[PDB]
């Protein structure tokens, strides 16, 4: 049988820090993608995907995880019938197995107003059969991502919250909670495009909490993968727990994300990797003092 | 031979609801054209909102249409036509062609479509029905800025500007504006169709062993806020998936086996009802 | 070629209003193949709102020339690939500089071409240059590169035709005398069908009151009279009715088409 | 043996009316042009020739006019190569009259200037023996030298009269590229047509307008005959309509229209204008 | 085992002067490439790397001679991308199991600031795609070192830092100072897309070039330039004797050049004219350099054979 | 073996008459490039920028010089330059990679030209559409008026000290160019780096016209005389006439394309009269330059 949500969101929290509403939208939306094609083989129309998620929030990690999760075929392309011959050659050649995939649309947030994809992609997120041999997009299911640059000044505009005058990040949280298809014509799409994907989710930008949770919790969280490094060195790094707060802060300072964690790391790690290579120092301590530069990297010497 | 446009409109009236009143142009359309097949073109062009029946209506003609037909969006579409269906070039020459989103080189080109041509064999496509359609977005803005005047004190011409050709507005030979949907086509809309929204929602519960009630209240409600967006008959589809999200990911193997929908809950003010065992 | 005697009487059928715009064209396209037939063309500027195209395809209907037409190769097209240069080319919207040496040889040497356009102000630059009645001045119609056009333009369009622009009567013989006159039209649709078809000729009268009052040409009619005869068209068939007449208060909205 | 310039003036002379200073240019232009490919075929370089043109001065029908005569490729126009290949195809792409050819470049009155500079130069697209000739209407230019004429700030025949004093100072006060007009090195005014060279055009010219019209009449088993006064006041009129010899040939149409329509099916034998016809106020009277 | 960062400092000293953070970073950077194609074979993920400086003062002599000690293929290109892998698969003999553990160097990528549409189509390469190379090639591991000119970033850490700022807040010196303060905000208020910085996490400033630093660079490290004109004049069998204040000079006069290493042939070139001239055939011994000489209050002494 | 730089600047003394300083650093600049084609197969090269005031050498000196290499030449005004390079080496590529490239008209560009050629100046791999083809020894003379650039430096030079807080010229100014002012044109620092080498080319005086009318090669008024022998006639310009004619030239200042229009102008009633119409020679003296006279004709 189809697995339920609940193993879907158990299999994507193992490896993004909540983003509870898009993980259950992703749950719910390959669920009933799965059922459908159990009955289907009244028509079940497909409902496409949208996520808004910003920069470093995990988009192109949520697809990717999710991929390794699919019993059904699925393809992954970038912002176009080389896209089903991947998911054609992936099939190798069963027709029948790629007219029920899942493609994710990494990126369309990028495309505006070529715009001749976007007119092409209409007839394409809706059915039509097409060539390499023919087969039909009308059950291939869609998951659109992109941080839509624009969009959260466009939210604010149509929230009118840009006004002045007499009249009558937990912020841009607030508003992209609040997203309407206005907003995402006026990001330069084709509003025949915003009218299909009917499912749209933002992605909660990281909070500080998320932060010091990616550092540790995730498999091949950040922290882990550095000290194996290390390790190779027959070197142990150990920080301690209050310097994850301050590099946390100063991530989310650096405005770019989860990915903004390595570069802060680099920077603090950069004497210790320089010097470690052949010196007898056995293990590699950091500190609170460290992280706020106060302090060189306390080094254990055999 | 072509049953009468009425009864055409008996056809359509089974699945789209408000357009009648295009519905009623279309059905004698094709019936003067179908009376045009023997013994001035029935080329037709289809404009207004997304989401308000353009490509149904076309797809649904062809339901009830023996001859065959292609649907394209903007010189292989016709072999498409030919290739797939047409065994007779007669047939071919009598298939129905709809082209939409028109209104998105070309445009000298359909000229010879237009008026018709030899544009194996290249038929003499005369005998086609080029049925079109698209978004023509902005049309209003400038039937607008021309049907009224800035009076002040105390007391085809619009497809021209719009950027299609004269030549081109003259040789699709008949035009319909069709409906901005209203509450009152959404709640027939829910429910009337065969397809429709509701019927599939509770087919989709059905087959995790619930019922799903929605009342009447509640599509009054839901009508309210599928319009605010423009979307339309999809307006619907977003609005319906927002609102069932949470119990299809609580029906599941839940021993749950029914949910009622009112007034409130499409508000927020209440939770999904559930029934259990 | 035939003499112009014969070309007026073929041109005459189609567009009533215009006697002396036929007689420009038909005599200037006869000498022209006559040279042909042993000198140099003159290329024909059209002053539109009155069936230019309209026109220009009934020369063509008339000389089977090659015929295209073009907005401001397809012609050998036209030409079925077949005279070389001696066809007629339609330029319209022409109310510049690039085509002078395409109105010229570039070959181009031999074409005749048709230009057209609605020259907006020209009578108030025949009023500049002077310090129905509009037709009347544009009769009297240098003057043309005042109103803006490029003078080497002009100069390559030497013949210049008033087109009897205001059409305001003549839209009921064109409703009704005309090969393919748009009535007679419609009375061999709903007439192909067993029902009658009368229109009184005071429903004429409105129709044309009608489209003029509009502010619309020919072109309007085939549209306007359609939605007159949607209804009928629609309540005609299913052998539910033969007999139809529609009357001048019909077109006045006040009233629907009789019945049996 | 290149023909020389007196004859190459006088051929010349039978097909543009009066504008002698310029031919003459244009003849000595020529005869050098084909000395020194016969003395080169010191190596010397060439001189482009151009010509300063009130519109309808014959500008374009001269060039025909010396093109006719000389037997070189010639073409015209106003993307680089789009004239050279317009060359070598009507070069037959001989590839040594594609060296040795003539080109026209017209209205040339600034990246469109800077990118030919390179081209009126020999240089290989192979322009190293390309003898350009150009025309441009450089209205204004007179007012250029007008404004050159020795004005000082501190303590119609005059227009052709000081546009045969132009000199390149006016000429890059003008607008045009200096190293565009240091590639012109020969500069040519053409005169301005009066009436007596218009009338001279109706009777001198090779193919002149009226006898182009009455041979069109003669055509039909008809004759078209007009007075010296009539031709005289056809020149008057068109010169009051401030249209160069282009308009001599629509004028001329409006006097014809009605006698062009009734004289066929052999009605009518000869048709004769006078001056008060001319005027219209009397429809030509035909026999 | 992959060579430690130790011999590799080293081995870029000997070419590169100065920059020891430079060097630093891009020591430490193929030392952990290295890790990462021995583990992959707990997944490692790679750190892109730019390296931003004034005009020409290293940026492409670091990535050249690094270049020359790598055990894995390497391309340089300057900013279709297909020519990216295009060239990489060419350079490594087509040896995929080899050139996927390639290191790219990206030339004049801050030219690309928003034009704006290359900086998207190089999101797959960097990060993680298959490269339609014919073949699909992979991109993951490929560590991708960015150099640009960035020509005014200064002018934006200027804004940045508080050097413009706003109501009542209660040139060599302060380039350098002002630089080793740039944020990941400053590329994105360069123009670079913030999505494009964030994929290069490591951001190396490379100092503006001192006066004591132009001394070295004329005589110490190779291919110096003054050696470079012995040659020359030794190719002439004679000899160029320039004094060590001589130096001093040419250095101050390069440093007011504002133009970096390219300063030093100009001053070089104009110098040198007339010896050069005069030398080939006219039985020269030797050509003295003074500082006088290089001041404009002498020609260049000749000694006669 | 190389030919000395003096040599050089012997033969090209005999194609252009003034600007010493140009030849010789050319001179330097090509036997400087045949020390390094050996020494290369470390040393870098030096490009050239020359500074050419309309009318002069600029063009000459490219077309002068070319004929010494033994290595190709290529004048264009991006990859199509290296094209233009291959195709005279008749593909060989072990020669081509070691020519003389002149890149006209630097001062005509914008942006996107200078910095695309970087890669070229400083040395990369470029394929003709393939050959491949390295840049690295590709020597760039480059040509370029950089108009008003005088007033550019001199405003630097007029500028300073002038704060509260504190041709003569343009031949005497344009000796002085700096990197400042040529990075001030509107050329990146990047591209003006790697031109290290600046040549400024002198205005033309009037002693410098009348010598190119009569001695080196290929002179102005030879050509005409030899023109006019071809049609079995003699011209003859006295000495004085031709001080009329460079006097002429200054005022119309176009430099050496103003020579030959004043003179055509002259010659145009002599060269339509004498052909044919037998006449043995022809003497222009000042009265006929200064525009007094008509041009007095010998005859049997
Ligand atoms: N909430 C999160 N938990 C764990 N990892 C995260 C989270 N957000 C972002 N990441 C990291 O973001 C990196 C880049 O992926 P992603 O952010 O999806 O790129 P993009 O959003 O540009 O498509 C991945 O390495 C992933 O580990
Ligand atoms: N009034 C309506 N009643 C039922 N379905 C409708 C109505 N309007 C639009 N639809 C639905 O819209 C979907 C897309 O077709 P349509 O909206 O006609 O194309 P487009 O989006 O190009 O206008 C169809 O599935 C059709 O069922
Ligand atoms: N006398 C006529 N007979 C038949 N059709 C006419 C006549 N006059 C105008 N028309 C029609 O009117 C339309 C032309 O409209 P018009 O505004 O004149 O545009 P155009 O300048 O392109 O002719 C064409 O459909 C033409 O067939
Ligand atoms: N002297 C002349 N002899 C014959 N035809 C002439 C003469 N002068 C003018 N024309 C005619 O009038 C036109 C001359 O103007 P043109 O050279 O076209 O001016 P431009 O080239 O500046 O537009 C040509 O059609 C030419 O035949
Ligand atoms: N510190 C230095 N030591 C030696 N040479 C240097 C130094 N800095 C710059 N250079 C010179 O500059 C060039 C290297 O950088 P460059 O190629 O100018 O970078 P870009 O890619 O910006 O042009 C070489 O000519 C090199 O000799
Ligand atoms: N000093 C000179 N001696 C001889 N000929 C010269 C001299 N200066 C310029 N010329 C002539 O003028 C041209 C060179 O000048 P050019 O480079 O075209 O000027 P610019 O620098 O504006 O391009 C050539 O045709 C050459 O014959």
């Amino acid at each position: 049988p189809p697995p339920p949500p609940k193993k879907i969101y158990n299999y994507l929290d193992k490896y993004v820090v909540g983003q509870s509403f898009a993980k259950k939208v992703l749950s719910v939306a390959v669920y009933n993608h799965y059922k459908r094609i159990y009955n289907n083989i009244i028509k079940l129309e497909k409902s496409n995907i949208l996520l808004l998620g910003p920069t470093g929030s995990g988009k192109t990690l949520l697809a990717q995880t999710l991929a390794k999760c699919l019993d059904v075929p699925f393809a992954i392309c970038d912002c176009i019938e080389s896209v089903i011959a991947k998911l054609l050659q992936d099939a190798n050649y069963n027709v029948e197995k790629a007219q029920q995939g899942i493609v994710f649309l990494d990126q369309v947030d990028k495309i505006g107003s070529g715009e001749g994809v976007q007119q092409g992609l209409l007839k394409l997120l809706e059915g039509t059969i097409v060539n390499v041999v023919q087969v039909d997009t009308t059950n291939i299911l869609f998951v659109a991502s992109g941080a839509f640059n624009g969009l959260d000044r466009i939210i604010s505009r149509r929230k009118n919250e840009k006004y002045l005058g007499f009249g009558t990040i937990e912020e841009k949280d607030r508003l992209l909670r609040h997203v309407e298809a206005r907003d995402l014509i006026e990001f330069g799409m084709i509003p025949e495009f915003v009218g299909r994907l009917p499912v749209v989710v933002p992605l909660h930008s990281l909070d500080e909490k998320t932060l010091v949770q990616i550092l540790t919790e995730p498999r091949n969280a950040v922290i882990p993968q550095y000290q194996a490094l290390f390790s190779m060195d027959k070197c142990e790094l150990n920080v301690t727990e209050d310097a994850l707060k301050a590099i946390a802060r100063l991530a989310l300072e650096r405005k770019t994300g989860a990915r903004g964690l390595r570069s802060i790391m680099e920077k603090l790690l950069l004497e210790p990797m320089f010097e470690v290579p052949n010196s007898d120092i056995v293990c590699v301590e950091v500190d609170k003092e460290v992280v706020e530069g106060k302090k060189e990297p306390g080094y254990i010497r055999a």
